[PDB]
């Protein structure tokens, strides 16, 4: 996820959170880390033909 | 990787060696398997407005 969520721009479905991935951010935990998820998610749907 | 790196071209991030993957060879070791990996890196940078 280090590299293939903030290094990179990841099209894998769910991998880098819920929506279209935009960035990633690491924040550092005791044992482990933290990533912050930036996602872009469409709202407010209207119907056509 | 045998699949995803040799059999195509992959834009996951340092999944398929450094740089931008472009192609891989397999190798073959004793009880193992030895990835060449080809990878594109710019060189040479100059600075714009
Ligand atoms: C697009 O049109 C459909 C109908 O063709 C709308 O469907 C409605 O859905 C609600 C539940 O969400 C039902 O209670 C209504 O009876 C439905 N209406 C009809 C006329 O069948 C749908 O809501 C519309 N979509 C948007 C985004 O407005
Ligand atoms: C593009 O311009 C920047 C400055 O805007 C250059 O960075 C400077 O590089 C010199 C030489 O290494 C340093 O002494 C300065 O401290 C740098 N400035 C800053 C603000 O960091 C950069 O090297 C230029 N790129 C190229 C290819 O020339």
């Amino acid at each position: 996820k280090m590299s293939e969520c903030v290094l990179g721009q990841s099209k894998r479905v769910d991998f880098c959170g819920k929506g279209y991935h935009l960035m990633s951010f690491p924040q550092s935990a005791p044992h482990g880390v933290v990533f912050l998820h930036v996602t872009y998610v469409p709202a407010q749907e209207k119907n056509f033909t």
